[PDB]
Parts: structure tokens; C-alpha cells; sequence
């Protein structure tokens, strides 16, 4: 008997449930990046959302794009809004909350990569200019100087980037499970992108803070209610700070429901993949991953909204630990890259499913407090202050790491599931801390750090 | 008398007018603020230096705009002051490999290099400049090497007449190793072809400008020696595509030699974690060296533990290279830290023969070393580390004799005869090294 899947809300860097109950996302990415769009046949199967239900998922990103939305001048195609509102319904009503993400990468199918339309830009690649390809693209002159109509709305692109996501907005008002619109896949500041190295670019992050606020007030104009998610711009992932949210520098944030979505990769391991540089090179990965965390801090104490990574991952299972360890420090939830649909076989059994399939709270009942999961023995330990609410706290089991089965002991509170439940239900003996463990029947189990 | 002479290619060798295998091992002189000074010069005792240490090579800097700082007119004054650097530095041993440097091209981009008449480009007022190194991805900048690569103003034309000029100017003097065409030359709007495995087209580019520049100091000094750099895109890990059939030409220039950097990324963002570059740097080299069979000169490189890294690798291969860290005026010895540990070494400067496998141990001087002799008129030197041995040191030599004084500087070995022979030098009661 499911819980009704609810809206979630920030509150300060929470995001709370209907219930009344501080709810931590884990999930992945499921983004189609070519047209046709969605196409009957090739959307996630009923098998596929098993796969995430079974492994205690709760959240999907899933694409859309200006191109998927508005594929000629002016037009909202409402065939394409059909199929994805038929995706998101297959997926919420299995108890995922679905962020919409407008994708791209590389500005648009012109420079091979995928997002904008091209009827919306002007400026082209010639022929001689050379196409490395992602994530090297950026780096072509044509598109930067697609970036620069974008962020100067020259040819009118917010404008019309505006009213596609509002009538996206509009289409799914009133889905509890839709958790959010993300208004931009990685943003590149165009031309003047040196001007962000080596410590920011203020100015341009002014620029970029203006347009996300536009695109805000387009998607609230018809929608407004939901929560708008947030990126930095993408020399973030070159270790550069953002500036979002900074008086005077910036303007505080006045808008609510605003999310923080920040993607945390290794810039050696996506070089190793994308450009075949030594793998060995990943030893930099945990001081580099560790100034993304910093930078993450800053922004969770100067603005005080949540944080999701809506990106992490891409396939390495090395880096997976300084992703996962650092967002259950903070209770952070995250969104892993990437999960494709039509999976013959279930792609969670090997080392990366071994990380990313957790025993984790998907709601409590109370302010979390310290949180540890091993991933190599199951072990799992949990404190938090209740807090009133109308569902216990909830805690997915993983699966994969307790073969002959699992032990609960709980301080402060009950067990009220069932021997061997998928999910532990626990209720709180007072307004006392409660400490939950869950382990191996034969395992000391673990400490709350 | 066995005063300094010319070094010829003879495949992967350097080769003396005596007939020996040379390895070099020295520094870089080069100061983009000599204009400025009252220039370049070392002092005589930098050099006492220098010489204390064992090195035998100098990089010494020059440029495109010192050498014709007017459209057209060559600085002969300048090139006066240049030759008699040239001459104190060959009058004490040191090979001197000219090095027409350059960084983001010009002093238009706060670089140095390329006169600011040679260049049209120039950076615009919006335009962000976040300096070296990435000063290189501002557009300008870009479009200025495309002006180079293009000769699209003749700026190409101008700087062969520059080098035939340098070149004209240090002929018949023996110790000047050659001219180095280009530091770091950086493609310029197609650089993004070199990613992720090399530019084969853009090299093809860049070969034949620079044996332009190869034909335009040949014509003034026939025998000179010229040094190529690889596309610098080679710091970013990159393969050369120089003297790659089918795709570029084979090397048909007599005397040209490989002149690579090894840098590593992972240190200016201790050792271990600057491995994964520098093995991928010495596979990219021993390509070269198998497909060309040209000599190579690391002609930059320099955490005191990295170097440990390409020191050894240099060793396996009988590599020399040049220091990037020196500087004319220095009060105090820069050698007697953890960096000179590694760069002062006991090493054979010149061999009566074929080099075999050579090991030095910087930690507590263990040398060993075996060749097989060939035909020469001097003796095989080895210099022996001032800094390793503060008891003195012993040598022992299977299939030849040492001739030298105890305790000398220099080592000097005659083979009894065609067999081969084994040089082991270390601290006195040490079990050694073993070759290889
Ligand atoms: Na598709």
C-alpha cells in the first residue's frame, strides 16, 4: 500500500513533502537527445520503472528541450507534450517525482550536439572549422557565438525559450509527482567565457541570473506554483565558483521555490572518457570533487535553498564514492547520469549499482541528522529529531546487500513494518533524537558518524 | 686540446668532431626582460656555476623581435651583444642551442615573441584576457597565429630573413649547438582539430613552415643544426604528427633535431599523480624517435620529486635536456637544495662509442654505465657529481682503464678494445649500481 506521491517544497535547504516530512531523492537520468522525440516504442518500459522501484529510486530527471517543444518558429508541437506527459504519469504514478530538465549540450543539433532548435539561432559552424565533439565544442567559434544571442536575446530566443517552458509548465500543472521545471542543462557563458577563469565571472553571472529569472517569471506566469531548478553556469565544472545569489553583486534571491541543481563529475575521469586521456590521471578526482563540495557550502550558507546533483557519474564506478559520501554528509540528494530506456538486463548488479542502490531515508519525520551507509556490507545507521508529521519515516532497503536478510534496532522509536519489508516504517517515541540501524542479521553494524 | 666543436645527427646520436656520442644536460637562459637590462648575460660566475656542476649545454634565448625590431631591419647591434654571450658560454664548455622563444605570441597579448609590427591582430577592448597560459583560447590571439601559420602578411618571409641573419651571424663557431625555430608554437583557430588524438593536417601546416624557416637559415649557414619543437598541444598530451608517412612527409633534412617539453598538468592545478602524463610525454617521444631515428633534446622541463620522473626516463633513452629554473645573477648557488640533488649528476658528457644502459642513483651517487667503443680521437669523459660523494669517490672499469687523477672532476676512460666496456663510479664501500 504506497504513500500518495505529494508536491515537495523548500523550506530553508529542505525539501518537505505533504506530509510534512523532509524527503532526500536519489534517482537518475533519463534523457532522449535526438528527434524524433519520445517515440512510441522507445520511452521507458513498465520494465525499465521496475528496475528503479526495486532499487529504492524516488526521483527522475527526465529531458525535454526548446527543439522537442517548439520545433518550428512559434509553435508549441502539443503531439510532443502528449507522449513526455505520458512518460511523467508512467513514472509518478510508480512513486518517482519526475524533474523536467530543458537539455542540452553544445547549443544544438548544427554543432551534432542537441537542445536549442535551429530555426532559433543564427549563427552556424563553417566548414572549416574544426568539430571535436563533445565536450570540446564549446570551444568552436560559431558556438560561442550562438551562446551570445542566447544571453543577449538578439534574435528573440529567450522570448520564445519562455514560452516553451511555459506552456511545458502549463501542461503539467496540478501533478503532485512533477518535483520541478530545471530551466537550463549547462549553461555556457558564451564569448566571454575566459573572463570566468580564473576565480568567476561575476558580470556574466549577473547576465545569466537576469535570464533565469526571466525564464522563472514565463514558467510562473502560467504555472505558479512550481519549483524551478537552477544552474550554475557550466564553468562550474572547470572548478570555477559560481556568483548566484550574491548582493550586492547579484541580486538576492526574491523568487521561492528555488532548487540548486549543480552537477559534481571529475574532470579527469569525463577527459579519460571523452577525449581517451590516461585513467590514472583520476587520482586528482577527490581534491577536485572536494572544491565542487566547497563551492556548494558557499552557496547553501549565502542563499539558503536546497541542493540536488541533478548529474553525476556518467558510467565510472570509481569516482561514484565522492559524490555519494559528500551528499549523505550534507543530506543532499542527487540524480545519477545515466539511465537508458529498453534495458534487457538489469544494469544495477555490478559495480555501479552496487554504490547507487542504497538502504537511505525517503522521508523522515523529523530534521535529519548524521547518516552512514557501506556499500560494501550493507551497513547503515541514522539519527534524527522528530518532528510531526502525518506518515512515519521511511526508509528503503536495499535489495542487493543483505542476502539473508536484514536486522532493525531502533532508539527513540518503533519499528511498525513488517520482517523483511522493502521499506522501514518508524515512528518516533517522543520529541527525543531517534537512531535507527539496519545491517546484516550478523554484522555489528555501524556507528552514526 | 679538446676545445669545443660542432654536434652532427647521426641518427638518434649527437656525434663531437672527435667522434663521440655527446649527452648533454644543462639549462635555460632565456629572459623576455633583456631589453630592458644593461641583457642575457651570466655572469662569470653563474657560470663557474654551471661548470662546477657538470653541465655542458645552454639554452639561451632570442626572439623575432630583437632580432628585427623594424619591418624588415635586422638589430645588428643587437646581434653583436647576442655573439659575444654565445662566445663566453662556448669558451667554458657549454653548447649553446639558440632559442627563438615566444609566449601568446606578442606583447600585444602582455606575451612576448613576434615583433607587434609582424601581427595584425590585436586584442579588442571587450575582449577578456585571462593571460598565460589560457590567453591562447582568446580569439585574437588566435587569429594572430593564423596570420603566422597563413604567412598571411608575410610575417613567415620576415622571420626566415630574422634566423638567416642569427644564423649568418654564429657561423664557424663550433660550440653553437643550432637554432630552435619556434617555442611553443600553438596552431591557432585549428587547434580543436588536435584533440583528442592529434592534428595530421595542421602538422603537415606546420612542417612546412617550418622547414621554410629550415631553408631560410640553410641558405645562410649550410651546416647548422636546426631544433623542431612539436605543436604545443603537445602539453596537453597530444601526439606529434612531424615525419609521419603517409599523412605528412618523411624526413629528407639532414641535421634536425626533436625538441619537446615535458610538463605536467596535475602539478600546477608531491610525483605520482604526474606519471600518467609524462609516460604518455615519452611514449609520444620514443614514436618520433622510432619513426624519424632523429636525435631529441628535452628542451624545457622542471616539486623536486616530479623531476625524478623525467630524469630517469630521459636516462632509459640517453636523452639530454635543459632545465627551465635558471637565471643570470644568482647571489647564492641554486644547486645545493632538493632540486640540484637530481639535476647534478655523474653522467658520461661525450663516449668514445655506441652508448648501452646508464643508471644513476641521486639519493647516494651509485653510478654504472656500459658502451661499446668505437673509433674516436679523444677519450670517453664522464663528469662525476660535485655534490654526491663528500668522501670522495671510486671508479672501477671492466674492458678499459681510467687515465684521470683521483678524485677529478672528470673521468676520462680508454678501452683496451672492441670488447665492451662497464664504468662504475660510487661512494667508497657501496656495493654500486649494476647496469641494466
Ligand atoms: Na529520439
Amino acid at each position: 500500500p504506497a504513500t500518495p506521491i505529494t508536491t515537495l517544497q523548500a523550506d530553508g535547504t529542505h525539501l518537505v513533502d505533504g506530509y510534512g516530512r523532509t524527503v532526500l531523492l536519489h534517482g537518475v537520468n533519463n534523457v532522449d537527445k535526438d528527434a524524433p522525440y519520445l517515440p512510441a516504442g522507445e520511452t521507458l518500459t513498465p520494465q525499465d520503472i521496475d528496475i528503479l522501484v526495486r532499487h529504492g529510486f524516488n526521483t527522475v530527471r527526465l529531458g525535454t528541450s526548446f527543439d522537442a517543444l517548439m520545433p518550428q518558429r512559434g509553435q508549441i508541437d502539443e503531439a510532443y507534450l502528449d507522449r513526455l506527459t505520458g512518460v511523467v504519469d508512467a513514472l509518478t504514478a510508480r512513486g518517482m517525482h519526475v524533474l523536467l530538465d530543458n537539455h542540452q549540450d553544445g547549443l544544438s543539433k548544427a554543432w551534432g550536439g542537441n537542445g536549442f532548435p535551429e530555426w532559433a539561432i543564427e549563427s552556424r559552424p563553417r566548414e572549416w572549422e574544426p568539430n571535436p565533439g563533445f565536450p570540446l565544442y564549446y570551444l568552436m567559434p560559431s558556438l560561442n557565438a550562438g551562446w551570445d544571442e542566447v544571453w543577449g536575446n538578439t534574435h528573440g530566443a529567450l522570448d520564445h525559450l519562455g514560452t516553451a517552458l511555459g506552456a511545458l509548465a502549463e501542461r503539467v500543472e496540478g501533478k503532485p509527482g512533477v518535483m520541478g521545471i530545471e530551466l537550463l542543462n549547462e549553461p555556457w557563458p558564451g564569448s566571454r567565457f575566459l573572463s570566468c577563469f580564473p576565480n568567476g565571472c561575476p558580470d556574466f553571472d549577473r547576465t545569466y541570473q537576469a535570464a533565469m529569472q526571466k525564464l522563472t517569471d514565463a514558467v510562473r506566469a502560467q504555472n505558479p506554483t512550481i519549483p524551478v531548478y537552477w544552474e550554475p553556469n557550466v564553468t562550474w565544472n572547470q572548478m570555477m565558483p559560481s556568483n548566484l545569489f550574491a548582493p550586492p553583486v547579484t541580486p538576492a534571491l526574491t523568487t521561492a521555490d528555488v532548487v540548486f541543481a549543480p552537477h559534481d563529475y571529475c574532470i579527469p575521469s569525463q577527459l579519460a572518457i571523452y577525449l581517451g586521456l590516461p585513467q590514472a590521471l583520476r587520482g586528482l578526482c577527490v581534491p577536485q570533487q572536494d572544491l565542487t563540495w566547497s563551492n556548494i557550502d558557499a552557496i547553501t550558507e549565502r542563499a539558503n535553498v536546497p541542493t540536488v546533483i541533478t548529474e553525476f557519474g556518467d558510467g565510472d564506478p570509481t569516482v561514484l564514492k565522492n559524490t555519494l559520501a559528500r551528499a549523505d554528509e550534507r543530506f543532499i540528494g542527487w540524480q545519477y547520469w545515466h539511465f537508458g530506456a529498453g534495458n534487457a538486463t538489469d544494469p544495477f548488479l555490478g559495480e555501479v549499482g552496487r554504490q547507487l542502490v542504497r538502504t537511505y531515508p525517503q522521508a523522515t519525520a523529523g530534521e535529519p541528522g548524521r547518516m552512514i551507509f557501506d556499500a560494501d556490507n550493507g551497513d547503515f545507521a541514522y539519527r534524527f529529531t522528530p518532528r510531526a508529521a502525518t506518515r512515519p519515516t521511511e526508509i528503503f532497503v536495499s535489495d542487493l546487500h543483505y542476502p539473508d536478510g536484514y536486522a532493525v534496532q531502533v532508539d527513540g522509536g518503533q519499528v511498525t513494518s513488517a520482517p523483511g519489508a522493502r521499506i522501514v516504517t518508524v515512528v518516533a517515541d517522543g520529541s527525543g533524537p531517534v537512531t535507527v540501524k539496519i545491517n546484516r542479521p550478523g554484522s555489528a553494524g555501524a556507528e552514526v558518524p
